[PDB]
């Protein structure tokens, strides 16, 4: 890796571009006005790639002849870089001020400001832009996987009279769904501050290594089937596969596809007559998961959970909704992402299911149909010191509004009805509200403040 290498090609040629006499560059990153955001994932970047001896003279002559031919011309900033490399062992002067992770910020709010702590360094501020934007990513993905458990926590607890089993309800799927391996252990832990329920091993890692957790693995799986291992044994031996894999998995929960051919057949035939007898015997702690993977979610559910519900002994819960026996859930694993998910709770309730009997997967809705416009995650500057005089700087599109920019130093408050305000213009400095609630994460290359993944999971909790 070469942070050299690691940003938008135009960027290296920006130094030349600053008014003359800049000692001074000062930029914040807001998701600009899903109301609220989890502020996630920037220690993992902080550490991967800002901290310790990022320059060496052979990163350097690297990047000069990549340069060199992919403009055609002498433009990088050799002088610059050849600077932080003996006056600091090739360690970023730059100071790095960040909300706490796992935080629930409003929209419109400072979430983390970059300045140069060397005048000679104006330059590096916003050359690091690149890197630290793509915090967007775990931002979005634990924003949009709080938004889903607050959907299923207000029908968990409508339908049931609580909360249990609710980190358990959205499993992640995503996996093969993502665009890099990278992306997979990034995305993967950012739903796992709001869930316990994966497949993407990746993301176990990545928390173990830059967060880490009391308990030795952040999140949890259970055996399941995929269509080749019911389709390998062919089409006239669906029930053998069945008969197989659930005596295979008699004493842990187990997740299985069954509509490979025909999902109602199966549930109907195959697994309501056939099998019976190998379902009504297992344990409350080892249910049999039956997966729907195909078709009109919201009808597939519906029609499935109808089907069993005349196969198998129903009981009316407290609320009045209908829940199927404790040897007996379905987890539907297509076609799920915030929108669907909505409509098939909703449908669910509609027709007096309890969301007691089901769970959901989700994959690229999960991990992969998501972007930085999403929550409009934006990093601008807005002060530079010139001349030895500060000024507030801004953009305002004529054509946009929505694109106006904050105005000088920002800093973070608690307002007196215990919201949040960003004060702007170096307004903070008048000690009208509380402490300021952006914190020194980095410093000069080293990281100066970290979280557990314990404190973040906390920090994003729902407040029901
Ligand atoms: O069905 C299931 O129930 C619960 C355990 C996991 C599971 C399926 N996982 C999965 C992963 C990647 C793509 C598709 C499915």
């Amino acid at each position: 890796f070469n942070i050299l290498l690691a940003t938008d090609s135009y960027k290296v040629t920006h130094y030349k571009q600053y008014p003359p006499n800049t000692s001074k560059v000062y930029s914040y990153f807001e998701c600009r006005e899903y109301e609220e955001t989890v502020f996630y994932g920037l220690q993992y970047i902080l550490n991967k790639y800002l901290k310790g001896k990022v320059v060496t003279k052979e990163k350097i002559q690297e990047a000069k002849d990549v340069y060199k031919e992919h403009f055609q011309d002498d433009v990088f900033n050799e002088k610059g870089w050849n600077y932080i490399l003996e006056k600091y062992d090739g360690h970023l002067p730059i100071e790095i001020k960040a909300v706490p992770e796992g935080f629930v910020i409003p929209r419109g709010n400072v979430l983390f400001t970059v300045e140069n702590t060397d005048p000679e360094c104006y330059w590096l501020t916003n050359w690091i832009e690149t890197i630290l934007v793509q915090s967007w990513y775990p931002i979005t993905v634990a924003t949009n996987s709080r938004e889903q458990k607050k959907i299923l926590a207000k029908y968990l607890l409508e339908t049931s009279g609580n909360l249990d089993g609710l980190e358990y309800k959205l499993h992640d799927f995503g996996y093969r769904g993502v665009s890099s391996q990278e992306t997979a252990g990034i995305g993967a832990s950012a739903h796992l501050v709001n869930f316990k329920g994966t497949d993407t091993v990746a993301g176990l890692a990545l928390i173990k290594k830059y967060y880490g957790t009391k308990d030795p693995v952040p999140g949890y799986s259970v055996p399941a089937a995929e269509h080749s291992t019911i389709t390998a044994w062919g089409k006239d031996h669906e029930k053998d596969a069945f008969e197989h894999i659930v005596t295979q998995f008699s004493s842990v929960p187990v997740s299985v596809v069954s509509d490979s051919y025909d999902i109602y057949n199966a549930c109907e035939k195959i697994w309501g007559e056939d099998l019976r007898h190998l379902i009504v015997s297992r344990s409350t702690q080892a249910p049999l998961i039956i997966r729907p993977d195909s078709g009109n979610p919201l009808d597939t559910v519906l029609k499935v959970l109808e089907i069993l519900g005349k196969k198998f002994p129903v009981t009316e819960n407290s609320k009045g909704y209908k829940l199927l026996p404790p040897y007996l859930r379905v987890i539907q694993g297509d076609g799920v992402d915030i929108n669907t998910l909505q409509e098939i709770v909703e449908g669910m309730k509609q027709k007096m299911w309890s969301i007691e009997n089901i769970a959901f997967g989700s994959g690229g809705g999960l991990l992969q149909k998501l972007t930085r416009d999403l929550l409009n995650c934006s990093f601008k500057c807005s002060y530079v010191v010139t001349n030895g005089l500060g000024i507030n700087v801004f953009k305002d599109p004529v054509a946009d509004p929505n694109k106006r920019s904050k105005k000088g130093r920002l800093s973070l408050h608690r307002t007196p009805a215990g919201n949040f305000v960003t004060l702007e213009e170096g307004k903070g400095d008048l000690e009208e509200y509380g402490q300021d609630l952006l914190h020194t994460v980095f410093k000069n290359g080293k990281v100066t403040k970290s979280y557990s993944f314990d404190e973040i999971r906390k920090n994003a909790q729902l407040n029901i």
